[PDB]
């Protein structure tokens, strides 16, 4: 069937869109070129209808059942729970968009009765109704960019009282059964530091090493009405409360399969027979359906030895390698199998040699040198993106802070601590806001976080030796130079000597803020000072960080 129906009827937005680079006093330190920055609109909407909307056919073989069966057998020694209606609340984001029934966020969050009762009547009408399809809103996302124009993402969530529910009924499931279902292949159980040890660990038990990345087309859009039926039956053999049981059924059939979209100001777009972006099962979802399908490729492929990473939609094997010609035939039968399973690529995926030039979840594997000289691998990206986004948010204040995001995440990566530390600690300490929490987001998750504990976060996400690293490689050298050229983001030189001012003043502040500047940017400094482990670093609750995904889920630990 058709992924898409469209009435004519347009994408509207909230409020005032702004696609041009805000420009403010501190703009101009970070970035030159602010032609190159761009944020996009519900405007650009119509384009991207167009690519998502497509027909789905879908031929499902012995092998795509034979994976399936294997996935069953796992899912049913989950036991998952229900949570109730506090819990639930207490899991949603406070910037969260409000109901169309009168309550909203905070309402639901502080646990209001206005809020509290709606809640239960949607409940109860998931029970007692499997048919009657829900509600759902579609937005155009806003998300900024470098020109290299992109059309907007759209999103497609129901209302606040339906999120609540899903909550209830599917939290436990889709946080505890992807890792019970695909072992060490689920990637969201990883911290950085455990995923480039599970890379470069995979990328060794091969005599001869090839990996690949597969970038489908769209996902949402190749997601069919089967495949959420097959990942509901996936959730069905859990031991789950009688009540729990319904109301899966119910989201499944009235949600889940699809429904009607509905613009911000009221009017039908169309419908919907794909995966909805904004639901909670969005992660746990696109991991299944992709771990499935890729897994049943890789038996039809004949793929020798090959593990699996998979992070929802995005997806890395590595395996043993038959020469180039037998790889190259082998990745067209995997395409092939997928493209029948109706996960079609998007760029043709390429066998790679070399583990560094293999991007997955946005990042690769690269190598620096410590304070011991010894060897250590970390996980980077092209920075042009990060920047971009950092420097939209050096001029608006944003819901969510992706700068802070991108240094906890690539905390050891050259450009994260020589521009983005220095130019963030930089603006906390001119607005004395260090003891400010923020807003930031982990695998879908949101995190209010403190920046004054990023030391003791990066040492329990990368190890002490995240502080120390130097010597980079000269690919990755390349890559962080060649951005700023393009850019206009003064030289890494200009950067060192901003952070010793940095530094400095942190010092000088002493308590958390010392320990900042201490481990930070120790490496601004010739005259070395010693980093021994954190005091109070085991203190920091760690737990949830590295559990599951939630993209587009509506969630906050
Ligand atoms: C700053 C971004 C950083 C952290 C992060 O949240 C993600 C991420 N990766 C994803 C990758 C794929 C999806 N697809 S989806 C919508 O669930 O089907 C969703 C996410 S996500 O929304 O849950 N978030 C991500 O990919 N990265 C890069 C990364 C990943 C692992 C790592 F160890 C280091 C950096």
């Amino acid at each position: 069937s058709m992924s898409y129906t469209w009435t004519g009827a347009l994408i509207t937005p909230c409020a005032a869109e702004e696609s041009k680079l805000p420009i403010n006093a501190l703009s101009n330190s970070l970035l030159r070129h602010h032609n190159m920055v761009y944020a996009t609109t519900s405007r650009s909407a119509g384009l991207r209808q167009k690519k998502v909307t497509f027909d789905r056919l879908q031929v499902l073989d012995d092998h795509y059942r034979d994976v399936l069966k294997e996935m069953k057998a796992k899912a049913s020694t989950v036991k998952a729970k229900l949570l109730s209606v506090e819990e639930a609340c207490k899991l949603t984001p406070p910037h969260s968009a409000k109901s169309k029934f009168g309550y909203g966020a905070k309402d639901v969050r502080n646990l209001s009765s206005k809020a509290v009762n709606h809640i239960h009547s949607v409940w109860k009408d998931l029970l007692e109704d499997t048919v009657t399809p829900i509600d759902t809103t579609i937005m155009a996302k806003n998300e900024v960019f470098c020109v290299q124009r992109k059309p907007a993402r759209l999103i497609v969530f129901p209302d606040l009282g339906v999120r609540v529910c899903e909550k209830m009924a599917l939290y436990d499931v889709v946080s505890t059964l992807p890792q019970v279902v695909m072992g060490s292949s689920y990637g969201f159980q990883y911290s950085p530091g455990q995923r480039v040890e599970f890379l470069v660990n995979t990328w060794k038990s091969k005599k001869n090493p090839m990996g690949f990345s597969y970038d489908t087309r769209c996902f949402d859009s190749t997601v069919t009405e089967n495949d959420i039926r097959v990942e509901e039956s996936i959730y069905q053999c859990c031991d789950l409360a009688p009540e729990a049981r319904q109301a899966i059924k119910s989201l499944t059939e009235r949600l889940y399969i699809g429904g009607p979209l509905t613009n911000s100001k009221g009017q039908n777009c169309g419908y919907r027979r794909c995966r909805a972006s904004g639901v909670l099962t969005t992660s746990c979802g696109n991991t299944l359906t992709c771990y499935l399908k890729a897994s049943a490729a890789c038996r039809a492929a004949k793929l020798q030895d090959c593990t699996m990473l998979v992070n929802g939609d995005d997806l890395v094997v590595i395996c043993e390698s038959a020469g180039t010609q037998e790889d190259a035939a082998s990745l067209r039968v995997f395409t092939e199998a997928m493209t029948r399973y109706s996960a079609p690529p998007g760029d043709p995926p390429q066998p790679e040699y070399d583990l560094e030039l293999i991007t997955s979840c946005s990042s690769n594997v690269s190598v620096a040198h410590d304070a011991s000289g010894k060897r250590v691998y970390y996980l980077t990206r092209d920075p042009t993106t990060p920047l971009a986004r950092a420097a939209w948010e050096t001029a608006r204040h944003t819901p969510v802070n992706s700068w802070l995001g991108n240094i906890i995440m690539y905390a050891p990566t050259l450009w994260a601590r020589m521009i983005l530390m220095t130019h963030f600690f930089s603006i906390l300490l001119a607005q004395e806001q260090l003891e400010k929490a923020l807003d930031c987001q982990i695998y879908g998750a949101c995190y209010s976080i403190e920046p004054l504990d990023l030391p003791q976060i990066i040492e329990r996400l990368h190890g002490l030796s995240a502080f120390s690293l130097h010597s980079y490689s000269p690919g990755e050298i390349n890559r962080v130079a060649s951005c700023l050229r393009k850019l206009g983001v003064p030289p890494l030189r200009v950067w060192r000597h901003r952070a010793r001012s940095v530094r400095a003043r942190l010092l000088s502040q002493g308590g958390r803020a010392a320990t900042c500047g201490k481990y930070l940017f120790n490496w601004a400094v010739k005259t070395k000072l010693k980093l021994t482990p954190i005091p109070a670093a085991s203190q920091l609750d760690l737990s949830g960080w590295f559990v599951a995904g939630y993209s587009g889920g509506d969630i906050y630990h």
